[PDB]
């Protein structure tokens, strides 16, 4: 069902358990590669991210993988909403800090219930997102293109 269950930690703002579900791209090997806790260690301008995503689609060198995070408990929902409010108000995305197995970069993106899906994730190669949804924290995972053992 879900790809990965663990923490999303931003020091001195919020941290909570969450489960990740596929949205677009290949979710293969994410279960083993992702750590038990994802440290989010700064903000970034969204257009700096979408330009990097544009050049990453021209070069067939890395694959985009979008996932959807949901809180597991209602006390995790209190912090989930806090982290969504931090990035949505400042109009920014989050960046992961861990040195992970294959993730070249990972970006946490706030997506409001009624906001239009950003243009660079345009058609979803996966389950996608329903029309009626709550405020969501989206995971933009960037991984090197290869086939493994």
């Amino acid at each position: 069902n879900f790809i990965w269950k663990g923490f999303i930690n931003m020091p001195s703002v919020a941290k909570f358990v969450t489960k990740a579900y596929p949205v677009s791209g290949s979710p293969e090997y994410l279960t083993e590669d992702l750590p038990d806790s994802i440290q989010v260690g700064g903000r970034i301008s969204p257009q700096t991210v979408w330009d990097y995503v544009e050049k990453i689609k021209a070069s067939g060198t890395k694959e985009i993988c979008v996932v959807r995070f949901t809180p597991v408990t209602e006390e995790d929902q209190i912090s989930y909403t806090l982290l969504f409010a931090y990035f949505s108000s400042r109009k920014r995305y989050g960046v992961a800090a861990n040195n992970m197995k294959q993730v070249k970069d990972m970006y946490l993106i706030p997506l409001g219930a009624t906001d239009k899906i950003p243009h660079p994730l345009v058609p979803f190669d996966g389950p996608g997102l329903e029309l009626h949804r709550p405020n969501l924290l989206l995971g933009l995972i960037i991984r090197q293109k290869l086939k493994r053992q």
